[PDB]
DNA sequence: GTTGGATGGTAGA
DNA sequence: CTAACCCTACCATCCAACC
Protein backbone atom coordinates (compact mmCIF):
# COMPACT_ATOMS: atom_id res chain seq x y z
CA UNK A 1 0.00 0.00 0.00
CA UNK A 2 1.26 3.45 -0.91
CA UNK A 3 -0.30 6.67 -0.92
CA UNK A 4 1.30 9.88 -2.55
CA UNK A 5 -0.24 13.35 -0.82
CA UNK A 6 -0.38 16.59 -2.94
CA UNK A 7 -0.68 19.53 -1.11
CA UNK A 8 -0.01 23.17 -3.02
CA UNK A 9 2.65 26.10 -2.04
CA UNK A 10 1.07 29.24 -0.36
CA UNK A 11 -1.96 28.33 -2.64
CA UNK A 12 -3.96 31.59 -2.78
CA UNK A 13 -0.88 33.49 -2.90
CA UNK A 14 1.23 31.72 -5.30
CA UNK A 15 -2.04 31.74 -7.71
CA UNK A 16 -2.15 35.50 -7.51
CA UNK A 17 1.63 35.27 -8.44
CA UNK A 18 1.25 33.18 -11.22
CA UNK A 19 -1.67 35.71 -12.63
CA UNK A 20 1.13 38.85 -11.85
CA UNK A 21 4.46 37.61 -11.96
CA UNK A 22 5.44 41.31 -10.71
CA UNK A 23 4.58 40.43 -7.58
CA UNK A 24 6.69 37.46 -7.03
CA UNK A 25 9.80 37.59 -4.51
CA UNK A 26 8.09 40.33 -2.51
CA UNK A 27 5.64 40.28 -0.18
CA UNK A 28 2.27 38.96 -0.67
CA UNK A 29 -0.72 38.74 1.41
CA UNK A 30 -4.52 37.48 0.62
CA UNK A 31 -7.15 39.70 2.69
CA UNK A 32 -10.85 38.66 3.57
CA UNK A 33 -11.91 42.18 3.86
CA UNK A 34 -15.10 42.31 6.35
CA UNK A 35 -15.97 45.87 5.27
CA UNK A 36 -16.73 46.91 8.78
CA UNK A 37 -13.62 49.32 8.99
CA UNK A 38 -10.85 50.86 6.70
CA UNK A 39 -9.08 47.47 6.33
CA UNK A 40 -10.99 45.07 8.37
CA UNK A 41 -10.80 41.12 8.50
CA UNK A 42 -7.80 38.37 8.45
CA UNK A 43 -5.55 37.22 6.54
CA UNK A 44 -6.72 34.31 4.37
CA UNK A 45 -2.37 33.04 3.74
CA UNK A 46 0.63 35.11 2.67
CA UNK A 47 3.57 34.02 0.76
CA UNK A 48 7.04 33.31 2.43
CA UNK A 49 8.26 36.36 1.74
CA UNK A 50 5.55 38.18 3.96
CA UNK A 51 5.51 34.88 6.81
CA UNK A 52 8.94 35.88 6.96
CA UNK A 53 7.59 38.74 8.98
CA UNK A 54 4.89 36.82 10.68
CA UNK A 55 2.24 38.05 8.93
CA UNK A 56 -0.15 34.23 8.36
CA UNK A 57 -3.20 33.05 7.91
CA UNK A 58 -5.53 33.81 10.98
CA UNK A 59 -4.34 36.99 11.55
CA UNK A 60 -6.09 40.60 11.43
CA UNK A 61 -5.15 42.38 8.06
CA UNK A 62 -4.05 45.73 10.77
CA UNK A 63 -2.30 43.36 12.37
CA UNK A 64 -0.68 42.18 9.33
CA UNK A 65 0.04 45.88 7.98
CA UNK A 66 1.51 46.60 11.65
CA UNK A 67 4.46 44.71 10.54
CA UNK A 68 4.26 44.82 6.70
CA UNK A 69 2.85 47.89 5.61
CA UNK A 70 4.99 47.83 2.55
CA UNK A 71 3.51 44.70 0.92
CA UNK A 72 0.85 43.70 -1.53
CA UNK A 73 -3.05 43.58 -0.47
CA UNK A 74 -5.11 41.89 -2.50
CA UNK A 75 -8.60 40.38 -1.90
CA UNK A 76 -9.09 36.90 -2.00
CA UNK A 77 -10.92 35.78 -4.93
CA UNK A 78 -12.05 32.47 -4.20
CA UNK A 79 -13.42 31.39 -7.27
CA UNK A 80 -10.13 31.69 -9.16
CA UNK A 81 -8.60 29.59 -6.90
CA UNK A 82 -11.02 27.17 -7.13
CA UNK A 83 -10.44 26.75 -11.05
CA UNK A 84 -7.17 26.50 -10.82
CA UNK A 85 -7.34 24.03 -8.51
CA UNK A 86 -9.54 22.18 -10.63
CA UNK A 87 -7.10 22.10 -13.17
CA UNK A 88 -4.62 20.70 -11.21
CA UNK A 89 -6.83 18.36 -9.31
CA UNK A 90 -7.39 16.58 -12.76
CA UNK A 91 -4.05 16.49 -13.95
CA UNK A 92 -3.63 14.63 -10.98
CA UNK A 93 -6.32 12.23 -11.75
CA UNK A 94 -4.24 11.20 -14.94
CA UNK A 95 -1.89 9.96 -12.07
CA UNK A 96 -4.61 7.90 -10.48
CA UNK A 97 -8.42 7.37 -10.69
CA UNK A 98 -8.08 6.62 -7.18
CA UNK A 99 -8.00 9.84 -5.75
CA UNK A 100 -9.32 11.73 -3.11
CA UNK A 101 -9.44 15.42 -2.80
CA UNK A 102 -9.46 16.66 0.80
CA UNK A 103 -9.38 20.37 0.27
CA UNK A 104 -9.05 23.29 -2.07
CA UNK A 105 -5.39 22.90 -2.40
CA UNK A 106 -4.23 19.06 -1.87
CA UNK A 107 -5.44 15.52 -2.65
CA UNK A 108 -4.44 11.50 -1.79
CA UNK A 109 -3.74 9.27 -4.63
CA UNK A 110 -3.72 5.41 -4.06
CA UNK A 111 -0.71 4.44 -6.33
CA UNK A 112 0.18 1.23 -5.11
CA UNK A 113 -1.35 0.15 -8.80
CA UNK A 114 1.25 2.20 -10.84
CA UNK A 115 4.20 1.84 -8.92
CA UNK A 116 6.21 -1.28 -7.28
CA UNK A 117 8.20 0.53 -4.73
CA UNK A 118 8.79 3.50 -2.73
CA UNK A 119 11.79 4.54 -5.37
CA UNK A 120 9.09 4.57 -7.87
CA UNK A 121 7.02 6.39 -6.14
CA UNK A 122 9.22 9.00 -5.41
CA UNK A 123 9.76 9.29 -8.97
CA UNK A 124 6.55 9.97 -9.75
CA UNK A 125 6.03 12.58 -7.40
CA UNK A 126 8.82 14.12 -9.70
CA UNK A 127 7.09 13.60 -12.55
CA UNK A 128 3.59 15.10 -10.44
CA UNK A 129 5.67 18.17 -9.23
CA UNK A 130 6.69 18.86 -13.07
CA UNK A 131 3.22 18.50 -14.66
CA UNK A 132 1.65 20.75 -12.38
CA UNK A 133 4.76 23.25 -13.06
CA UNK A 134 4.90 23.20 -16.82
CA UNK A 135 0.88 23.11 -16.93
CA UNK A 136 -0.45 25.30 -14.05
CA UNK A 137 3.01 27.43 -13.07
CA UNK A 138 2.31 26.20 -9.02
CA UNK A 139 4.83 24.69 -7.33
CA UNK A 140 3.92 21.99 -4.52
CA UNK A 141 4.76 19.65 -1.80
CA UNK A 142 4.60 16.25 -2.18
CA UNK A 143 4.68 12.93 0.89
CA UNK A 144 4.94 9.36 0.22
CA UNK A 145 4.01 7.04 2.64
CA UNK A 146 1.86 3.65 3.68
CA UNK A 147 -1.17 5.32 4.71
CA UNK A 148 -2.64 8.92 4.29
CA UNK A 149 -1.25 10.13 8.02
CA UNK A 150 2.24 9.95 7.62
CA UNK A 151 2.03 11.32 3.81
CA UNK A 152 0.50 14.65 5.28
CA UNK A 153 3.17 13.98 7.67
CA UNK A 154 5.65 13.67 5.47
CA UNK A 155 4.97 16.81 3.38
CA UNK A 156 4.59 19.03 6.54
CA UNK A 157 8.24 17.83 6.56
CA UNK A 158 8.91 18.86 2.98
CA UNK A 159 7.45 22.12 2.96
CA UNK A 160 7.77 24.18 0.59
CA UNK A 161 8.46 22.97 -2.88
CA UNK A 162 9.55 19.29 -1.32
CA UNK A 163 9.21 16.18 -1.96
CA UNK A 164 9.33 13.40 1.02
CA UNK A 165 9.21 10.03 1.26
CA UNK A 166 8.28 8.10 5.19
CA UNK A 167 9.32 4.25 4.84
CA UNK A 168 7.93 1.78 7.06
CA UNK A 169 11.30 1.98 8.74
CA UNK A 170 11.11 5.52 9.70
CA UNK A 171 7.26 5.08 10.23
CA UNK A 172 8.69 2.93 13.15
CA UNK A 173 10.72 5.61 13.99
CA UNK A 174 8.40 8.38 14.06
CA UNK A 175 6.09 6.14 16.10
CA UNK A 176 8.56 6.44 18.52
CA UNK A 177 10.28 10.02 18.31
CA UNK A 178 7.54 12.03 16.74
CA UNK A 179 6.19 14.54 18.99
CA UNK A 180 2.32 13.66 19.11
CA UNK A 181 1.05 17.26 19.41
CA UNK A 182 2.58 16.83 14.95
CA UNK A 183 0.02 14.24 14.60
CA UNK A 184 -2.58 15.67 12.29
CA UNK A 185 -5.88 15.90 14.07
CA UNK A 186 -3.96 16.78 17.51
CA UNK A 187 -4.79 20.55 17.75
CA UNK A 188 -4.23 22.20 21.02
CA UNK A 189 -6.89 21.20 23.19
CA UNK A 190 -5.60 17.23 23.02
CA UNK A 191 -2.32 17.76 22.73
CA UNK A 192 -2.37 19.61 25.99
CA UNK A 193 -4.68 17.07 27.63
CA UNK A 194 -1.92 14.29 25.99
CA UNK A 195 0.96 16.09 27.96
CA UNK A 196 -0.80 16.07 31.20
CA UNK A 197 -1.23 12.19 31.05
CA UNK A 198 2.40 11.83 30.05
CA UNK A 199 1.85 10.91 26.63
CA UNK A 200 4.30 12.56 24.48
CA UNK A 201 5.22 9.99 21.52
CA UNK A 202 2.32 7.74 19.60
CA UNK A 203 3.85 4.90 21.50
CA UNK A 204 3.50 5.62 24.63
CA UNK A 205 -0.40 5.37 23.80
CA UNK A 206 0.27 1.71 23.70
CA UNK A 207 1.63 1.40 27.63
CA UNK A 208 -1.75 3.19 29.31
CA UNK A 209 -5.09 1.72 29.46
CA UNK A 210 -7.36 2.48 27.03
CA UNK A 211 -10.30 3.56 29.02
CA UNK A 212 -8.08 6.75 31.10
CA UNK A 213 -6.97 7.72 27.88
CA UNK A 214 -10.57 7.56 25.96
CA UNK A 215 -11.78 9.02 29.32
CA UNK A 216 -9.64 12.39 28.82
CA UNK A 217 -9.43 12.54 24.58
CA UNK A 218 -12.66 10.70 23.65
CA UNK A 219 -13.19 7.38 22.19
CA UNK A 220 -12.62 8.29 18.02
CA UNK A 221 -9.27 9.94 18.89
CA UNK A 222 -8.66 7.35 21.40
CA UNK A 223 -8.51 4.99 18.72
CA UNK A 224 -7.32 6.66 15.93
CA UNK A 225 -3.48 7.23 17.95
CA UNK A 226 -3.63 3.47 19.09
CA UNK A 227 -4.10 2.37 15.72
CA UNK A 228 -1.54 4.61 14.54
CA UNK A 229 0.98 3.67 17.31
CA UNK A 230 0.10 -0.30 16.55
CA UNK A 231 0.90 0.55 12.15
CA UNK A 232 -2.24 -1.24 11.90
CA UNK A 233 -3.88 2.66 10.71
CA UNK A 234 -5.46 1.67 6.73
CA UNK A 235 -8.07 4.04 6.13
CA UNK A 236 -8.61 3.66 2.48
CA UNK A 237 -8.50 6.69 -0.32
CA UNK A 238 -12.34 7.64 -1.03
CA UNK A 239 -13.94 9.86 -3.41
CA UNK A 240 -14.97 12.80 -1.70
CA UNK A 241 -18.65 13.18 -0.97
CA UNK A 242 -19.52 16.53 0.18
CA UNK A 243 -21.32 16.07 3.34
CA UNK A 244 -22.31 19.57 3.87
CA UNK A 245 -22.59 23.26 2.11
CA UNK A 246 -23.12 26.60 3.32
CA UNK A 247 -22.02 30.66 3.72
CA UNK A 248 -21.50 32.57 5.85
CA UNK A 249 -20.99 36.16 5.97
CA UNK A 250 -19.68 39.36 8.45
CA UNK A 251 -22.03 42.39 8.78
CA UNK A 252 -20.92 46.09 8.38
CA UNK A 253 -21.99 46.08 12.61
CA UNK A 254 -23.29 44.20 15.39
CA UNK A 255 -27.19 43.45 15.75
CA UNK A 256 -30.08 41.81 17.16
CA UNK A 257 -32.37 42.77 15.04
CA UNK A 258 -34.37 40.79 12.51
CA UNK A 259 -34.36 43.45 10.10
CA UNK A 260 -31.27 44.53 9.96
CA UNK A 261 -29.71 41.05 9.82
CA UNK A 262 -32.16 39.34 6.60
CA UNK A 263 -30.44 41.24 3.57
CA UNK A 264 -27.10 38.57 5.03
CA UNK A 265 -29.11 35.67 6.01
CA UNK A 266 -30.67 36.39 2.93
CA UNK A 267 -27.20 36.84 0.51
CA UNK A 268 -26.33 34.09 2.20
CA UNK A 269 -28.52 31.41 1.26
CA UNK A 270 -28.91 32.47 -2.19
CA UNK A 271 -25.29 32.18 -2.75
CA UNK A 272 -25.51 28.24 -1.15
CA UNK A 273 -28.58 27.50 -2.54
CA UNK A 274 -26.64 27.69 -5.94
CA UNK A 275 -23.53 26.13 -4.49
CA UNK A 276 -25.66 22.90 -4.24
CA UNK A 277 -26.45 22.65 -7.59
CA UNK A 278 -28.70 19.68 -8.05
CA UNK A 279 -27.83 18.39 -4.57
CA UNK A 280 -30.94 18.48 -2.66
CA UNK A 281 -30.49 18.98 1.12
CA UNK A 282 -32.38 18.08 4.13
CA UNK A 283 -31.11 19.70 6.87
CA UNK A 284 -30.91 23.45 7.26
CA UNK A 285 -28.72 25.03 10.03
CA UNK A 286 -28.19 28.88 10.86
CA UNK A 287 -25.07 29.71 12.28
CA UNK A 288 -24.73 32.97 14.30
CA UNK A 289 -20.95 34.11 15.45
CA UNK A 290 -21.55 36.25 18.60
CA UNK A 291 -20.21 39.57 19.54
CA UNK A 292 -17.69 37.34 21.15
CA UNK A 293 -16.83 35.04 18.31
CA UNK A 294 -18.20 32.64 20.27
CA UNK A 295 -20.65 30.21 17.67
CA UNK A 296 -24.45 29.40 17.66
CA UNK A 297 -26.11 27.78 15.61
CA UNK A 298 -30.13 26.20 15.16
CA UNK A 299 -31.16 23.53 12.77
CA UNK A 300 -34.03 21.35 11.49
CA UNK A 301 -34.33 18.18 10.03
CA UNK A 302 -37.07 17.38 7.23
CA UNK A 303 -38.36 14.00 6.32
CA UNK A 304 -37.73 15.59 2.71
CA UNK A 305 -35.90 17.77 0.70
CA UNK A 306 -35.61 21.66 1.42
CA UNK A 307 -36.86 24.12 -1.75
CA UNK A 308 -35.24 27.13 -1.64
CA UNK A 309 -38.62 28.73 -0.52
CA UNK A 310 -38.78 26.29 2.48
CA UNK A 311 -35.10 27.33 3.45
CA UNK A 312 -36.20 31.46 3.00
CA UNK A 313 -38.86 30.11 5.56
CA UNK A 314 -37.28 28.56 8.01
CA UNK A 315 -33.96 30.26 8.34
CA UNK A 316 -35.46 33.22 9.38
CA UNK A 317 -37.61 31.24 11.88
CA UNK A 318 -34.09 29.55 13.12
CA UNK A 319 -32.64 33.01 13.28
CA UNK A 320 -35.19 34.43 15.59
CA UNK A 321 -35.02 31.29 17.53
CA UNK A 322 -31.53 32.25 17.82
CA UNK A 323 -32.52 35.55 18.76
CA UNK A 324 -35.16 34.12 21.36
CA UNK A 325 -32.56 31.71 23.01
CA UNK A 326 -29.27 33.60 22.91
CA UNK A 327 -29.15 37.43 24.27
CA UNK A 328 -26.31 38.56 22.92
CA UNK A 329 -25.80 40.74 19.50
CA UNK A 330 -25.01 38.96 16.41
CA UNK A 331 -21.57 39.64 14.05
CA UNK A 332 -21.35 36.67 11.56
CA UNK A 333 -24.45 34.78 10.38
CA UNK A 334 -24.95 32.30 7.48
CA UNK A 335 -26.64 28.87 6.79
CA UNK A 336 -25.54 25.49 6.17
CA UNK A 337 -27.10 22.72 3.96
CA UNK A 338 -26.72 18.72 4.88
CA UNK A 339 -27.92 15.20 4.61
CA UNK A 340 -28.32 15.36 0.74
CA UNK A 341 -30.87 12.90 -0.77
C1' DG B 1 -29.77 -1.83 24.22
C1' DT B 2 -29.99 1.34 18.42
C1' DT B 3 -30.60 5.12 15.55
C1' DG B 4 -30.48 9.81 14.75
C1' DG B 5 -31.48 14.72 15.51
C1' DA B 6 -30.02 19.12 17.85
C1' DT B 7 -26.16 21.63 19.30
C1' DG B 8 -21.47 22.55 20.43
C1' DG B 9 -16.43 21.40 20.40
C1' DT B 10 -12.05 20.37 17.95
C1' DA B 11 -9.33 20.41 13.97
C1' DG B 12 -7.49 21.93 9.67
C1' DA B 13 -8.15 24.10 5.11
C1' DC C 1 -15.63 51.03 13.88
C1' DT C 2 -10.96 50.23 16.73
C1' DA C 3 -8.80 42.08 15.81
C1' DA C 4 -10.27 37.78 14.86
C1' DC C 5 -12.75 35.66 7.78
C1' DC C 6 -14.42 31.23 5.02
C1' DC C 7 -15.44 26.58 4.55
C1' DT C 8 -16.08 21.52 5.75
C1' DA C 9 -15.30 16.85 8.46
C1' DC C 10 -15.98 14.48 12.34
C1' DC C 11 -17.21 13.41 16.96
C1' DA C 12 -19.38 13.98 21.74
C1' DT C 13 -23.31 14.92 24.63
C1' DC C 14 -27.70 15.15 25.83
C1' DC C 15 -31.68 13.80 24.29
C1' DA C 16 -36.08 11.19 22.37
C1' DA C 17 -38.28 7.45 19.57
C1' DC C 18 -37.79 2.59 18.71
C1' DC C 19 -38.79 -2.14 19.96
N1 LIG D 1 -10.01 32.38 4.69
C1 LIG D 1 -9.06 31.49 5.02
N2 LIG D 1 -8.46 30.72 4.09
C2 LIG D 1 -7.54 29.88 4.61
C3 LIG D 1 -7.15 29.74 5.93
N3 LIG D 1 -6.17 28.77 6.04
C4 LIG D 1 -5.97 28.35 4.81
N4 LIG D 1 -6.77 28.99 3.89
C5 LIG D 1 -6.82 28.80 2.42
C6 LIG D 1 -5.76 29.75 1.84
C7 LIG D 1 -4.59 28.83 1.56
O1 LIG D 1 -3.78 29.29 0.48
C8 LIG D 1 -5.28 27.51 1.23
C9 LIG D 1 -4.40 26.33 1.57
O2 LIG D 1 -4.04 26.47 2.95
P1 LIG D 1 -2.72 25.81 3.55
O3 LIG D 1 -3.00 25.46 4.98
O4 LIG D 1 -2.37 24.58 2.75
O5 LIG D 1 -1.42 26.76 3.59
P2 LIG D 1 -0.91 27.39 2.21
O6 LIG D 1 -1.35 26.56 1.03
O7 LIG D 1 -1.40 28.80 2.10
O8 LIG D 1 0.69 27.44 2.23
P3 LIG D 1 1.21 26.14 3.02
O9 LIG D 1 1.29 24.80 2.36
O10 LIG D 1 1.93 26.36 4.36
O11 LIG D 1 2.52 26.45 2.30
O12 LIG D 1 -6.46 27.48 2.06
C10 LIG D 1 -7.77 30.55 6.91
O13 LIG D 1 -7.56 30.57 8.14
N5 LIG D 1 -8.72 31.40 6.35
CA1 LIG E 1 -3.15 22.41 2.56
CA1 LIG F 1 -0.84 24.29 1.03
CA1 LIG G 1 -0.96 19.82 16.14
Amino acid sequence: GIVLFVDFDYFYAQVEEVLNPSLKGKPVVVCVFSGRFEDSGAVATANYEARKFGVKAGIPIVEAKKILPNAVYLPMRKEVYQQVSSRIMNLLREYSEKIEIASIDEAYLDISDKVRDYREAYNLGLEIKNKILEKEKITVTVGISKNKVFAKIAADMAKPNGIKVIDDEEVKRLIRELDIADVPGIGNITAEKLKKLGINKLVDTLSIEFDKLKGMIGEAKAKYLISLARDEYNEPIRTRVRKSIGRIVTMKRNSRNLEEIKPYLFRAIEESYYKLDKRIPKAIHVVAVTEDLDIVSRGRTFPHGISKETAYSESVKLLQKILEEDERKIRRIGVRFSKFI
